[PDB]
């Protein structure tokens, strides 16, 4: 999208309404979501 990925729960790639223990905003394809944060990543 040309305006924030999901625009709502602050994301950086895809959207997952309640990603297990989060709130929308997943990681991506080649990105390991830090343990203390899934919507964010640090590149594998």
């Amino acid at each position: 999208e040309p305006v924030d990925p999901c625009f709502r729960a602050n994301c950086e790639y895809q959207c997952q309404p309640l990603n297990q223990t989060s709130y929308l905003c997943v990681c991506a394809e080649g990105f390991a979501p830090i343990p203390h944060e899934p919507h964010r990543c640090q590149m594998f």
